[PDB]
């Protein structure tokens, strides 16, 4: 009975190493948003706000870096054509940073300017006590998925980012973004947890593991790993 399933050890290690890569990837990028939010606290004048958002280290980092203020003032670099009714305080990155009260990440949404799926690192900007706005920075979803799948598999498996309640955040399949884990596998579903789960894909049988992304205070995000069950048993010696 050679039913030794190290596959179980492989999935839960690849899941944590991938989670650590995403954990380390957001390190510097959250650091850039915080340093910007802390700098706009001591001076948020329009001339200083303009030149603060034009530094090249933010240009090569985020698609858009911006500050939405409590009175509705909006400043963003690079400049883009936004809807006429654009109000930053009614945007998800404003509510996410406000409701979280700290540096947080938004669920993927549709960029209004370039019409591409993005994620925002939004941090509240406070002069101490009362806040005056929210600093944000957009990350292209195609860039994020590549970090999720930085580790190589044998074409048997892929990695994706799913939230705690089961909402898929980034997935290599562009149409399955923001779908629920229940919406993907109709036959009764896997659930986030320690255990491995077995479900069926489109003409394929998959095994799923879940390793949480630590370090993100307040965000219970998990790195999911679907692997082709039959393909997964590549035996050695
Ligand atoms: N032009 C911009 O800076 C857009 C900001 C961001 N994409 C938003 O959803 O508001």
């Amino acid at each position: 009975a050679s039913i030794r399933e190290d596959l179980e050890d492989y999935l839960h290690e690849m899941g944590e190493i991938t989670a650590s890569n995403v954990q380390n990837w957001l390190s510097g990028r959250i650091l850039l948003i915080e340093n910007l939010a802390q700098t706009l606290a001591r001076d948020h004048s329009p001339e200083t706000t303009q030149a603060l958002l034009e530094q090249p280290l933010l240009g090569s980092t985020f698609l858009f870096t911006y500050l939405g203020q409590t009175d509705g003032t909006y400043t963003a670099r690079p400049t883009s054509d936004l809807p006429a009714d654009y109000d930053p305080r009614r945007r998800p990155w404003y509510n996410a940073a406000t409701s979280a009260g700290q540096t947080t990440l938004t669920e993927p949404y549709m960029e209004p300017a370039i019409h591409e799926l993005v994620l925002t690192i939004a941090s509240p900007a406070r002069q101490g006590g009362q806040p005056f706005g929210v600093v944000g920075g957009d990350l292209s979803l195609q860039t994020v998925v590549k970090i999720i799948n930085s580790l190589d598999f044998g074409g048997m498996g892929y990695a994706f980012l799913v939230s705690g309640d089961g909402k898929i955040l980034v997935h290599p399949d562009k149409d399955q973004v923001m779908k629920s884990l229940s919406d993907v596998y109709p036959r009764n579903t896997p659930k986030i947890g320690s255990g491995f789960s077995e479900a069926e894909l489109h003409g394929n049988t998959r095994i799923l593991s879940f390793s949480p992304v630590k370090g993100l205070s307040g965000l219970d995000w998990y790195i999911g790993i679907s692997v082709d069950k039959d393909k997964a048993y590549a035996m050695l010696t």
